[PDB]
């Protein structure tokens, strides 16, 4: 028996929560592989109030780029004048006879399990429990 | 028997939630592959009241890019002249005599298993529990 | 038994949950492969009132760009120009004998099982309780 | 015998749910494959009352872009002049012999089962319960 | 036998739910291939009054594009001068011998099964219960 | 039994949780391979309120960059004239017989397991507890 | 028998949280290998009040670069002109026969185990508790 | 038993946490290999209140760079005019017949196994505890 | 029995955390390899307030380079007029018949097993405990 009475008090206002604006969950995971990178700001932690970030706080820019004008037999396969960008250029330009991305294998990803869990996501307020 | 009684008080005014505005969940995933990154901020924790974040507070651009006028025999593949851009700029050009992408290859995810679970998402007020 | 009497109080004026403005659920998943990746901003948690998030406060821009006037005997497969984009510029320019997406293999996605679970997802208010 | 009495109060005003405005769900699913990326915010869980967002607050531009005036033989296969977009320019363009998109492949998808399950989605006031 | 008595009162003026203007479900689902990507915002949980959010406050644009005039031979299969557009440009244009989207191939979704559940979807006031 | 009974107080104004804005989880993982890296801020713990950080305060750039009216047989192959940008560069450009990503192998992800748990997730208030 | 009984107080005013704008998680990880490299700040833990972290405080450039009017016969492959990049410029340009990257391997990632724990994330104000 | 009573005060007018803003976790890991340098600050522990850093707080640049204007016969492979950048530039260029990157080798991560573990993360106030 | 009472006071006006801003962890870790070199600044523990630290305070810098105008046969393979970088440049370019970046060797990572833990990450204030 957990416990044989509560008499938490002889007088009370009130018990529980008020605005809660709260929001909870359980993001646990359980995986092979895990890809996160490529990123302009990532894993900062920022505990207190008033906290401020700024990617680029001013930039008064002038710009002049030319890739073009070419009188040449052959300009190909080039990534020119690429600027005040914020963000990730990948596999920007490909030139090939074949060209191919994540091919998945032979027998490449076969009886792989996951048994995994968790008990509960509880927010609350309780005179006596357990 | 998990408690006798609960004789929590001799007097109360109020018990339970008002005003709950609270976003509740159980997320967690259970596979064997994920892929979240490519992005411009991620995974960043800010606890405390105002907090504030800025891409580009402000830019007084100005901005002039030729890729053309070429009289050149041949120009091609080629991604030219990006600007200003917040963002992903992924698999933007391709020539090829063949291009393919995520080919999903010979029994390559076949009888794998998952047995996953959890057993609440609960936000309560209870005067006695378990 | 889990308990003989709840006895919480001798007087009440109100139990229960006045004004719930909630958003409960339980978004757990069972799979293989997840994507989610190419954003602008993401998995940003930021606890606190008055919270804001600005992805370019001000942008006095000027631009000008050319791609064209090209007198040139072939131009040809090529993003340009791009400009002033907030968010994902994917597979822009293909240029091939044979083009293909996600092709699904053969026998590749076969006897996979999934025995994945929840009990509850629940905001409740109450006197005693299991 | 979950309980031999309730026994709650020998006074009270009011027992229930006044006003609940939430909106409550099991959104738990089970499968092989999720591509959910591709977007300009994200996964970004903002708790506390007076949050705001914006994805660009202010944008004085002025433009100018010219793709064409070309007197060349060929110009061909091309994005250009893209601008002031907020979101997904995906599979823009594509020139080839043949373009196939998502070919299903040959016995594929074959015998897979799901046994996925919940047991209550409840939002509930009671004296006492189980 | 759940409960030999409620005895939840001597005295009582109400008991249930007034103005339930609540939304309640069950959207869980079962299957083998989810694609929800390709959006502008996405997955945002914002708990808290007063939320706001926007995705472009004011843009103040002045804009000229040009993609014609062009006296050459063959000008063809381009996207151009697109501008000002929130949401998604997919498979824009298409030049080819022969275009096919989703083939679904040989065999190639065959006996698949799903035995998924739920027990309720409910919201409720009562002075005991089980 | 763990405790015989809570007597707390003999008189009380309130017990439990108000305004809570907090956002809680259980982000633990099981998996071989994680890839987090190529950011431009990362991993950083800033206890303490009106905490402030900034990518690039102020620049007052002038820019001028040249790749092209080059009159040369062939000029490919070539990334150029990048400037500006904050942010990933990656694959940004192939010339290849062959370009392939992430081949999955023959039989290179099989039987792995995962059994990985938490207990709860639990923000709480409670006179005497377990 | 944990405790005989509270008895913590004659008289109170209060007991519990109030303004909890806090962010807990249990992000412990079980896996074989990890790459969090290639950034620009990383691992920097700053406790105090009014912290603050400029990457470039202000940059007044002036800047001209040519990587073009080349007449020569074969200008390739070749990163030029770059500058004014905050951030990871990673397997920019690549000429080759043949190109691959991560290739899965043969029976490379097989049978491999996990079993890894934690009891509780808990945040909690209890007058007596174990 | 852990303690016969609290007994703490005959009189008291608060017990608890008001505004904890504080961010709190279990981030150990159990691994085979981590990569986590190719940084521009690391592992920097500064205690204190008004803590400040600069990467650069001042750069007044001029810049002229020419890598092209070259009439020889064949200029490739070279990573030229970098400059004024902030970061990492990594494989920046490869020319060779064959490239390959992280080849996962044969049987090379095969019946490793994990077993770690940790109780709590949990920030309290308690009256008398265990 | 750890102790028979607390007996801490008579009289008090508060116990317990106000305005909690410090992020606590647990970030032990069980490996074979770390690799965290290649940075600018890296491991200084600096105690006290006020703290500043500069990469550059001031550089007022005019520059000319060039790696053109080379009418030489063949210029190759060469990284060239780098300058005014904080990071690191590494395996900037490659020449060869066959370039290759951590072949995984034949059955070089197996069986190798990991038993770490530890018991609390604890930041708490009560009367009495154990």
């Amino acid at each position: 028996k957990v416990f044989e009475r509560c008499e938490l008090a002889r007088t009370l206002k009130r018990l529980g929560m008020d605005g809660y604006r709260g929001i909870s969950l359980a993001n646990w995971m359980c995986l092979a592989k895990w890809e996160s990178g490529y990123n302009t700001r990532a894993t900062n932690y920022n505990a207190g109030d008033r906290s401020t970030d700024y990617g680029i706080f001013q930039i008064n820019s002038r710009y002049w780029c030319n890739d073009g004008k070419t009188p040449g037999a052959v300009n190909a396969c080039h990534l020119s004048c690429s600027a005040l960008l914020q963000g990730n250029i990948a596999d920007a330009v490909a030139c090939a006879k074949r060209v191919v991305r994540d091919p998945q294998g032979i027998r490449a990803w076969v009886a792989w399990r996951n048994r995994c869990q968790n008990r509960d996501v509880r927010q609350y307020v309780q005179g006596c429990g357990v």
